[PDB]
């Protein structure tokens, strides 16, 4: 999925994410699927984070005959998380878990020649939730859960080489020799804003026998209006002129709004016990991001500033992987896992680098006791190497990701 992030559980991160929201061997899934809840007879508690090491690259030349070369463009990145389960009754579960579900990190040089689509774009999420559950019969689980989400975002973008692009085209004259004057690092377009969103979250879990047991899920829209800072340091001149370029403030910063959806997500999952010291878990979750259309900017006056058109489309996200409970201490695990972009090859841009991920994962909990147990993970993700056509030039880019992750459990 595009710019969606599944590391809630390093205990989840050895097996590809797969059948999460069906698995409740730590805390750690209550989060995913609220109805797990009645999985824990006392309190349970998890903490850890995930250590995203990507290698997203850029290679190409501009008609300018500059290198359109970016090497490692998205940052390393610490995605914590908490989560917490305790029952109230023997029928009514509740619990909280801090998380990140959404975020990016796409951060080109001041300087590339491909600037203009090429700058920085951020976007950090931490997703605050409290769900609660409860259990019919011993065969299904019910829960409902409330997210106040927190966003972070940050936009930036410059005049590539634009500049001596135009410049050149035109060979009104010192009109040229103006846009020739223009640096590569000229702030052609600056967003950022903190603003809050909420959601909510529902699933259902039908198990079968204490060794098999299947769910499905939902996490709903969570729209962000930012109300933040907007400015173009570009001369107020270059406006209406029908230029697709943004609104230009000549360094005036005028405030600005505009609001990001994330995509509402839908996973089935299962998971079995098939032996002793076996257990298979797949999953199949679907991320609408037909929801996200466009990044547009608006002024107080509803009058656009910045608008970019993503029209990004419903994606999914398979997984199948295994744990091997070796015994009272040691724990094993894997998966492979494969997720579609949402990203329609026409629209692939710089800033959002994505393509198809294919993953391949391992992982061991380690349980010194009952209560205690350490969990690492190590998943590897790679992808197909796609090329780019955005503005007025033509990108190629690659993409290779890293992720390794601990994780604490405890339980009362
Ligand atoms: C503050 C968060 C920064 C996020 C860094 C983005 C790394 C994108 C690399 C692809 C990883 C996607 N995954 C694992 C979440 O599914
Ligand atoms: C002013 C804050 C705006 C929030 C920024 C949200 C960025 C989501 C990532 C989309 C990538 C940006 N894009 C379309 C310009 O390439």
């Amino acid at each position: 999925a595009g710019f969606q992030l599944n590391e809630f559980s390093s205990s989840g991160l050895g097996r590809a994410y797969s059948g999460e929201g069906a698995i409740a061997d730590d805390a750690g899934n209550v989060s995913r699927n609220a109805a797990l809840i009645t999985m824990f007879d006392r309190p349970t508690f998890s903490a850890g984070a995930v250590y995203i090491d990507p290698d997203v690259n850029i290679s190409g030349t501009s008609p300018s005959g500059r290198s359109l070369k970016a090497d490692n463009i998205a940052p390393t990145a610490w995605v914590p998380n908490m989560h917490f389960v305790a029952p109230i009754n023997d029928q009514f579960g509740w619990g909280a878990s801090i998380t990140s579900n959404y975020g990016l990190a796409t951060e080109f040089n001041d300087t590339y020649a491909g600037g203009s689509v090429g700058g920085t774009t951020d976007l950090e999420t931490m997703n605050l939730n409290l769900s609660g559950a409860y259990r019919l019969n011993n065969a299904w689980s019910f829960g409902l859960g409330f997210n106040a989400v927190y966003a972070r975002a940050k936009i930036e973008r410059f005049a590539g080489d634009l500049g001596q692009l135009v410049a050149g085209q035109i060979m009104g004259q010192a009109l040229a020799a103006t846009a020739n004057g223009i640096d590569s690092n000229t702030k052609t377009a600056h967003l950022n804003g903190n603003q809050w969103g909420f959601g909510w979250n529902a699933g259902i879990l039908y198990e079968l026998d204490k060794n098999n047991r299947y769910a499905l899920t939902y996490r709903s829209e969570v729209k962000i209006d930012f109300k933040g800072n907007y400015s173009s340091d570009l001369n107020r001149a270059f406006n209406n002129y029908g230029l697709p370029i943004p609104t230009a403030t000549g360094g005036a910063t005028q405030s600005g709004y505009l609001t990001l959806n994330l995509p509402e997500m839908w996973e089935v999952s299962g998971y079995n016990r098939v032996d002793p010291q076996w257990a298979i878990h797949y999953s199949l979750a679907y991320t609408s991001w037909s929801q996200f259309q466009q990044l547009k900017a608006t002024s107080t006056s509803g009058d656009t500033l910045f608008q970019k058109h993503e029209g990004f489309k419903d994606a999914y996200r398979i997984a199948l992987g295994t744990t091997y409970y070796y015994d009272d201490n040691w724990t094993f695990r894997t998966g492979i896992a494969f997720d579609d972009s949402p990203v329609p090859a026409q629209n692939r841009s710089i800033s959002i680098p994505d393509q198809d991920r294919f993953w391949l994962s391992a992982g061991t909990t380690y349980a010194f006791n009952k209560d205690a147990s350490v969990d690492v993970g190590v998943s590897y993700m790679h992808g197909q190497s796609v090329k780019i056509n955005e503005g007025p030039y033509q990108f190629e880019s690659e993409g290779k990701a890293w992720l390794f992750g601990t994780n604490f459990n405890y339980a009362f």
